[PDB]
């Protein structure tokens, strides 16, 4: 369970990052073509192109900020598979770092991708670096505001309570499990003190229900989802 020796050749490292999914502390060592996640029990290597999507959202707890990475293939921890990695930072923790890149290399190969020197909130530095190396856009909260200006509403999926973010183009739920449902997949939304939101998928794939959403949220949630020409009911 020694995590390992200093990652001296990494472009940049983020030590002791709290991952909520999978749950553990990982060092994130970022290289030219890959990222290594090093923990005391498990470790992984990802190719940049393996990151399919990057989502950056404030946590509903007013304290943390989350970065969510959709990965293909998913990551395996024993018999459990993880198509999303969820990283958590305190919203105001900061990283000041000079990238480990020689001047010539930086100029020829990274100048439009990365900064030489970062000094910002850690989640911002990491998302900037990942956007630069993976070429994926970073998805952020959109136009949806609850009643009480929040990015997400509390609910349950199966036996597990969590938070549902109506993003500009998708439903995003975390954490057990983590779910991303693009609106393009949504046949209709069967709606039904609290209420339930059944996301009926196109082509009879089934439904994903986000249950026990406060009734204090239903009309706004309805108006937004309407604004996306989905269905409702």
């Amino acid at each position: 369970a020694d995590i390992g020796e200093v990652a001296g050749d990494a472009i940049v490292s983020f030590q002791d990052v709290f991952f909520t999914t999978p749950r553990g502390r990982y060092d994130i060592d970022i290289y030219k073509n890959s990222i290594r996640l090093r923990g005391k029990t498990y470790e992984y290597k990802l190719q940049h192109r393996q990151i399919q999507r990057i989502v950056s959202l404030p946590k509903a707890d007013d304290i943390h900020h989350l970065l969510v990475l959709a990965i293909e293939p998913p990551l395996r921890q024993g018999q459990t598979t993880y198509p999303f990695l969820v990283l958590q930072f305190q919203k105001d923790e900061e990283t000041e770092v000079q990238l480990n890149l020689e001047d010539e290399d930086y100029e020829e190969n990274y100048k439009d991708k990365l900064k030489k020197q970062y000094d910002a909130k850690t989640h911002i530095v990491l998302s900037h670096v990942l956007k630069g190396l993976t070429d994926r856009r970073v998805i952020v909260p959109g136009e949806y505001k609850s009643k009480y200006d929040q990015c997400a509403v509390s609910c349950s999926f199966k036996a597990n309570e969590g938070y549902l973010y109506p993003l500009d183009n998708a439903f995003f739920f975390l954490t057990k499990p983590t779910l991303y449902i693009p609106f393009s997949d949504v046949s209709m939304v069967n709606i039904s003190r609290t209420f339930d939101l059944e996301v009926v998928l196109r082509s009879n794939r089934g439904s994903t229900t986000f249950a026990n959403i406060s009734k204090e949220e239903q009309q706004l949630l309805e108006q937004f989802l309407k604004s996306k020409n989905l269905r409702v009911k």
